[PDB]
């Protein structure tokens, strides 16, 4: 697709901080942009809407090639159509926005220019965030998390795509999306199946894969930490039900681990660690420092910092494993008590380290979740299992508190707000 200008698009600021081994921080200004997805695709010489509702135009989008030649993208007005604002280092992402239509929700990308996505080289770095979750009720995730997409935006790679990274094309994660309207710089319209219980989505014959690093999925009750490995590192296309993840008939079809090598205190039977109130050693309620290191063995660390006091991930015992660190160990040992097989399948911490070794585009998002309801991250799941199922209990959640009709018509002001972001050495985000 290429941009159309009716509305201007002004990319919201973001302050965040490089850090150095040498002991000091310097601060970046940069900005952040709204996935394509959310934008306005009309004809590039009217107001006649390309897609619409969940349908496409069947004049002006035919086909893939023919859709991308008379489709733009057009501008976002990020307050008052999506409820996203940024003050200094901080981001707001709100849940539900009601304008003309339905907002449900934001994805949103880190940017070094007008034009590229900043890269981040995860390996032997760390990386910090504050987050204020007090906002977000069962079924909702707020998530920071990292995927290697193309910074340009798939413009070099897909010249038919003349919008880029300017308008938040290329996304690519390990559930092999098929819900993109643009894939590639061609349309996702060839086999579009709109959603039965979502006017505004649908699943089209192509999927975006990619590795993903899921820094932080969370909502005031759970928080999870999951490395997804694919066997493609970065960015490729899949055709259909060969995608896999969410949106096709079988999730453990492709190319990608969408379930990865997750860490939940509260699954793995800390269940007083993370939670809302006094009850819990982080209090969602407040304010949280979230601290990740990805250590020269391909194993992640994990600790935090509430009010000036600082606690480490918390130590789990499953099967053979003990400890407190994301690892080979843990990974194998998950996989042996809580069963599973696509994290090893492939190629586990070693593949993943293909990932962190290269670039990786930062993405900050709120969603709902039209598929599973999120109980997977805050509730029991699968749902045909029960507690006494080892690792099925993630949260406190209710099986039905999730259903999107259900919190977005008690929850939309929801709302996630991260800010102070830190990246550096090992070491050094704690440097002034
Ligand atoms: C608008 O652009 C299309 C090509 O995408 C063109 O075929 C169409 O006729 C144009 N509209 C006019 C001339 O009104
Ligand atoms: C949960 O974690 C905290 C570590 O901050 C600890 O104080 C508490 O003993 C742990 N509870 C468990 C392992 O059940
Ligand atoms: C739950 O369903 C899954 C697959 O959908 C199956 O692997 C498992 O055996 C089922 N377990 C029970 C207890 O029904
Ligand atoms: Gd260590």
């Amino acid at each position: 697709q290429s941009a159309c200008t009716l509305q201007s698009e002004t990319h919201p600021p973001l302050t965040w901080q490089k850090c150095s081994s040498g002991g000091t921080c310097t601060q970046q200004t940069g900005s952040v942009v709204i996935d394509a997805n959310w934008r306005w695709t009309h004809a590039t010489n009217s107001s006649t809407n390309c897609y619409d509702g969940n349908t496409w135009s069947s004049t002006l989008c035919p086909d893939n090639e023919t859709c991308a030649k008379n489709c733009c993208l057009d501008g976002a007005a990020y307050a008052s159509t999506y409820g996203v604002t940024t003050s200094g280092n901080s981001l707001s992402i709100g849940f539900v926005t009601q304008s003309a239509q339905k907002n449900v929700g934001a994805r949103l990308y880190l940017m070094a220019s007008d034009t590229t996505y900043q890269e981040f080289t995860l390996l032997g770095n760390e990386f910090s965030f504050d987050v204020d979750v007090s906002q977000l009720p069962c079924g909702l995730n707020g998530a920071l998390y990292f995927v290697s997409m193309d910074a340009d935006g798939g413009v070099s790679k897909y010249p038919t795509n003349t919008a880029g990274a300017k308008y938040g094309t290329g996304y690519c994660d390990s559930q092999c999306p098929r819900d993109l309207k643009f894939i590639n710089g061609q349309a996702n319209v060839e086999g579009w199946e709109p959603s039965s219980n979502n006017a505004n989505t649908g699943i089209g014959g192509h999927g975006s894969c990619c590795s993903e690093m899921d820094i932080w999925e969370a909502n005031s009750i759970s928080e999870a930490l999951t490395p997804h490995p694919c066997t493609t590192v970065g960015q490729e296309i899949c055709e259909g039900d060969g995608c896999g993840g969410t949106y096709s008939d079988n999730r453990y079809g492709g190319t990608c681990d969408p379930d990865g090598c997750d860490w939940n205190p509260y699954r793995l039977g800390n269940t007083s660690f993370y939670g809302p109130g006094s009850s819990f050693t982080l209090d969602t309620t407040k304010k949280l420092t979230v601290v990740t290191q990805f250590e020269t063995s391909g194993a992640i660390n994990r600790y935090y910092v509430q009010n000036g006091v600082t606690f480490q991930q918390p130590n789990a015992e499953l099967g053979s494993y003990s400890g407190n660190e994301l690892n080979d160990d843990y990974c194998t040992a998950e996989e042996a008590e809580f069963g599973g097989s696509s994290f090893s399948d492939k190629g586990g911490l070693t593949q993943f380290k293909k990932a962190t070794s290269g670039g990786m585009v930062l993405v900050m998002s709120l969603w709902d979740d039209y598929y599973a309801n999120m109980l997977w991250l805050d509730s029991t799941y699968p749902t045909n299992e029960t507690s006494s199922t080892p690792g099925a209990v993630r949260g406190s959640c209710s099986t039905s508190s999730g259903v999107p009709a259900q919190v977005e018509s008690q929850s939309p002001n929801a709302k996630v707000t991260f800010s102070n972001i830190k990246f550096g050495p090992i070491g050094s985000t704690g440097n002034p």
